[PDB]
């Protein structure tokens, strides 16, 4: 059966939260190798009967966006580079190239006539040019979520597998800052069989190279048999460049870097040049470079090396082509014809490298190391630790999360039914997959591109979601409408999209009143989305221009409604304060819409004269000394006023939340009889060093910790509602809102950090849980990892990604705060959860970018607050390295990525309407998700092929009982079955034939792919 997750702690030989215990992290001076010691090796090691075996691999690292835009780089550099790899390759038989950008390769493949598209795939198909990973870009390790990591991968894969006939199985990662374990998951579920690093602490180079550990099988932390694992290669060095892949010393590696001579306007810092190689010289050039590479290979377990050529945007002219080939080719006659050096050395490709690795390997001549773990917080050098980047450029942190939800409703929406050509569902699928897959680069959502690249992502994700919009309302109409009255204009917009959080009150004015009165419309219908394979209730709301509105099912049922006002908020420049303005002719409706699994709900709004029997008023308290009068035109209900004081909300018979004067939490009462536990919010400002090294969009370089936010005395408004309530305090940079309804309560920030230099805006928690030195945060999205608090590392040292969440907790008690974006954050304190806001920052941080971050605009953060008893739930044991949500935590995580859809009808008379759509689909278990549903095949195809990604993740027991669910079986999900086939996660391969068309439903922590096929 299924592995147990929580119970068995696995047996590896690294397990790098012991490793990070154990190590001393010094920063010495090994010499040469600066980060490392003086290597040794003794020369007769390699002989006749075993020689070293060196595969130089020729690549060229190039990003998708970072300096310039994709297009700038691809029209000056990427399309040289491509073509004249592929004259230079076509014309040097034993020449050998690896290339990982399938963005890049698709935007020149397609511009190709095609005499060249036919010596390209022959280059591809004989085994000179070589696909490393395939994926759409080479992505952020940190802030993706693993949807999206799996998207981008799956559209460069697809796109390689139709004009290239290719699947990679080799992964090639050589500038995300830092790794995660959640790419080998998905790689090895993708039919993987190998993998490449180079970003780790410098110090674990250090540690794992002293032990021959730099190659290993690295596992997942809960995997106790290892069925996970993939083989996975740690470069040893600083550097991808060619001065710090060669072996230890650069100021030798760099004289092999050929295109350093001058010409091209490249020198080596190290002040020894490159020299062209000839008769004279080869044999002490030879001497030199073999030393190197021996001492290289004394890090690791074969007698196989691989030494890779390249650097950013190399092998462009074609005299740089003949530059690097010509010179390396008269080492290698030397070399190869010298049996004094007992070594083999050529251009080669990196699956050529691992397939002699694995040869190695099953004559018996090396075992490889066990790992499980990651590889963040990063450091490249002394205390410079990469976690800014958790955090910079929040605005496009948050895009990110909405338009993945965008393109999974857009995709799930559609996959129902066929569509005409004419329709171009296809085509604004492909894009709005494209434009999200492109910001997953390392310089995407990162936040670490110049401000007019960031643009550029930003403009080309507003195109995408008006796509997925689009795609959206078109199905809706087709699935909500009787098909003999269903009349499509593919152009038209039958439905508009509401959304409540994005871009967010008081970022953008986007959503659309719907207008009402006696003399023009009545009524108006509204339509709910539930992308989840579970029935779901949840609230919504709309803007209606009455407050005298009721909400109606299909059935004509009244639906119970609350009405409370439109509040905005104003930094009032003449008064010096921040505070809120009503509307007079725009009202909020909020009602309880229950929704089918993956399935849509239709109600209607009606106004009347006066109030309605099923529609209560909510209250409004200003708090504040001064207070002006805030007319609200028709609404019944009167604003009050008082002096900051005290307050506490409950409501149905949900928690209990107290706050201060100041509108900020400080406890939360779970039931009637229960302790007020302390829980209090707090805001925190951290700085920059006046002296050495500065923070930027990359560093996180505190001057000490963070010291508390003047908070004056804010304007706190408090609305109580029967479905509804909520404190919201206007802060110095933050207009920070507490929402209660009836569950865990939402927390929204409205972000504006304004023109406060070198300043970075973090939310802490203080509880008094007596957590020590551990917490927990998120990988991707996918899992929870414990970490440990290091006293002995500098404070941005034990800054993680908390891409979805984190959590603390004690033997009787936990705290997890889910988020809606990735942002950086810690536990630097027992009791403490803390989460960064918002930075700026003036100066460069010596990467490359070349700017500090001045472009901050508003942003709305969104969190849930789950304050839970854990002493009764069945936890991990002490030393395992994972930790597990409870259900409550999963859901509210679920709220927040995935919430319900709101479609407004956009005409006067919806002809044919219908209630409901998916009330017949199965309602599974909780804990499972169908993360993807993807129709494979176009119209015209005679056999109808749909894909579906199903995830089960791993929620605590805690005493609660088991209600029966239905099994979701996705291969009769549509009518007509067969065929259905297990495949890789990709869809590009069929692993299992599947018995009576049956796709069986997964294990906890595990991730299955099935496709069914169709008669139609
Ligand atoms: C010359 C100097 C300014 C001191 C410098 C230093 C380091 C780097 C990198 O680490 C490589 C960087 C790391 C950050 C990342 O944003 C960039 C881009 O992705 C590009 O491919 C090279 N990458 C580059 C330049
Ligand atoms: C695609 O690759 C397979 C495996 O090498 C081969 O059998 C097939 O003929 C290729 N398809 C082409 C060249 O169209
Ligand atoms: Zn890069």
């Amino acid at each position: 059966q299924c592995q147990d997750v929580v119970q068995d702690v696995p047996n590896v030989d690294v397990q790098m939260l012991e490793l990070y215990d154990r190590m001393s992290f010094k920063d010495i001076d090994g010499g040469v190798w600066k980060q490392g010691w003086n290597i040794k090796y003794d020369p007769l090691k390699y002989n006749a009967h075993h020689k070293l075996k060196v595969f130089v691999v020729p690549h060229s690292h190039n990003d998708p966006g970072w300096i310039q835009t994709f297009e700038e780089y691809y029209q000056h550099d990427t399309k040289h580079i491509l073509s004249n790899a592929l004259r230079h390759l076509h014309d040097n038989p034993e020449m050998k190239f690896i290339w990982a950008e399938i963005s890049y390769f698709a935007r020149f493949y397609h511009d190709l006539g095609e005499n060249k598209k036919l010596q390209m795939k022959s280059i591809v198909k004989n085994g000179q040019l070589e696909f490393v990973t395939g994926g759409w870009v080479m992505p952020d390790e940190a802030n993706s979520h693993w949807r999206n990591v799996l998207l981008q991968l799956t559209e460069g894969q697809t796109w390689l597998k139709q004009f290239m006939n290719v699947t990679p199985t080799a992964s090639w990662a050589i500038d995300p800052f830092g790794h995660s374990p959640t790419m080998p998951y998905i790689l090895q579920k993708s039919g993987f069989k190998n993998m490449l690093i180079q970003r780790t602490h410098y110090s674990v180079k250090k540690e794992l190279a002293q032990q021959r550990q730099l190659e290993f099988l690295w596992r997942q932390i809960w995997d106790n048999k290892g069925d996970t694992a993939l083989f996975t290669h740690m470069m040893p060095f600083y550097s991808y460049d060619i001065p710090h892949t060669c072996g230890p010393d650069p100021k030798v590696c760099c004289q092999f870097d050929f295109k350093r001579m001058g010409s091209f306007g490249l020198s080596c810092p190290w002040k020894v040049p490159p020299r062209t190689i000839s008769d004279q010289n080869v044999a002490a050039r030879s001497d030199l470079l073999v030393d190197q590479w021996k001492k290289k290979a004394e890090l690791y377990r074969t007698n196989v090396l691989l030494i890779p050529l390249g650097d950013d945007f190399r092998f462009k002219q074609n005299t740089e082509w003949d530059v690097q080939r010509v010179n390396y080719e008269r080492l290698f006659e030397h070399i190869n014809s010298q049996a004094h050096f007992n070594v083999q050395a050529q251009f080669g490709t990196l699956q050529e490298y691992f397939d002699a690795v694995h040869q190695a390997e099953r004559a018996g001549q090396a075992e490889f190391p066990t790992l499980s773990g990651d590889f963040f917080t990063y450091a490249d050098r002394s205390d410079n630790y990469w976690s800014g980047y958790y955090t910079s450029r929040p605005y496009h942190k948050r895009m990110d999360r909405v338009l993945m939800h965008y393109v999974r409703a857009a995709e799930m929406l559609s996959a129902w039914h066929s569509w005409d050509g004419m329709a171009r569902i296809e085509e604004r699928l492909e894009q709005a997959r494209r434009e999200l897959s492109l910001f997953q680069h390392h310089d995407g959502i990162t936040g670490t591109a110049k401000t007019h690249v960031v643009v550029d992502y930003e403009q080309r994700m507003q195109e995408a979601l008006k796509a997925c919009q689009m795609v959206m309302q078109q199905s809706v109409y087709r699935l909500l409408t009787k098909p003999s009255i269903y009349s499509p204009d593919f152009s038209f917009s039958y439905f508009t999209l509401d959304d409540s959080r994005w871009p967010g009150s008081g970022v953008e004015d986007s959503r659309t009143t719907i207008i009402l009165g006696e003399d023009i419309l009545p009524s108006k219908h509204v339509v709910m989305h539930n992308t989840l394979p579970h029935w779901r209730e949840q609230l919504v709301d709309f803007y209606v221009s009455s407050p005298f509105v009721s909400v109606t099912d299909l059935a004509n049922n009244p639906v119970e409604a609350q009405v409370s006002p439109v509040w905005s908020w104003h930094h009032d420049t003449l008064t010096k304060t921040i505070h809120p303005q009503g509307s007079t002719t725009k009202y909020r409706i909020i009602f309880k819409a229950r929704v089918p699994p993956m399935g849509l709900a239709t109600y209607v709004l009606t106004i009347s004269d006066s109030k309605p029997e099923h529609t209560s008023y909510a209250s409004n308290l200003l708090l504040r000394k001064n207070p002006t009068s805030l007319p609200l035109g028709q609404y019944p209900e009167d604003v009050k006023f008082g002096d900051p004081r005290e307050i506490s909300l409950r409501v149905g018979n949900g928690p209990t939340l107290a706050f201060s004067e100041q509108g900020l939490l400080k406890s939360i009462q779970l039931t009637q009889d229960s302790p007020h536990v302390p829980v209090h919010f707090k805001f925190l400002k951290y700085g920059v060093r006046s002296h050495g090294d500065r923070s930027g969009a990359y560093l996180f370089l505190p001057n000490g910790p963070a010291s508390p936010v003047e908070l004056g005395q804010p304007v706190v408004l408090v609305t109580k509602g029967k479905l509804e309530s909520s404190v919201s305090v206007g802060l110095p940079s933050v207009v920070h809102q507490t929402i209660m309804r009836g569950g865990a309560p939402e927390i929204r920030n409205l972000v504006d950090i304004g023109s406060l230099d070198n300043t970075e805006i973090v939310m802490r928690l203080e509880t008094h849980i007596d957590s020590g030195d551990i917490f927990y945060t998120d990988l991707n999205g996918l899992q929870f990892i414990k970490r440990r608090r290091l006293d002995k590392l500098p404070l941005q040292a034990n800054y993680y990604p908390i891409p979805s969440g984190m959590f603390i907790e004690d033997a009787n008690t936990r705290l997890t705060l889910l988020t809606g974006q990735p942002l950086g954050g810690s536990s630097l304190a027992s009791g403490e959860l803390e989460i960064m806001q918002d930075r700026r920052l003036a100066s460069d941080d010596e990467r490359g970018l070349g700017q500090g971050v001045l472009d901050n605009k508003p942003v709305l953060h969104i969190y849930r607050l789950v304050l839970e008893k854990v002493n009764n739930c069945v936890r991990p044991s002490k030393l395992h390295p994972a930790g597990y949500l409870t259900s409550a935590a999963h859901k509210a995580s679920q709220s927040l990525l995935d919430p319900l859809d709101k479609f407004i009808f956009a005409e006067n008379e919806w002809i044919g309407a219908q209630g409901q759509f998916g009330g017949d689909h199965p309602s599974a278990r909780e804990d499972l998700d169908v993360s993807v549903m993807r129709r494979l095949t176009k119209s015209s195809a005679k056999t109808q092929r749909v894909g579906y990604v199903l995830h089960r993740t791993n929620l605590m027991q805690c005493g609660t009982p088991e209600e029966h669910t239905q099994k979701l079986d996705v291969c009769h999900l549509l009518p007509n079955v067969a065929r259905c086939e297990r495949t890789t996660l990709t869809f590009l391969q069929n692993l299992e034939h599947l018995d009576g068309m049956v796709a069986p439903e997964v294990c906890p922590m595990e991730t299955a792919a099935y496709v069914s096929s169709h008669s139609s």
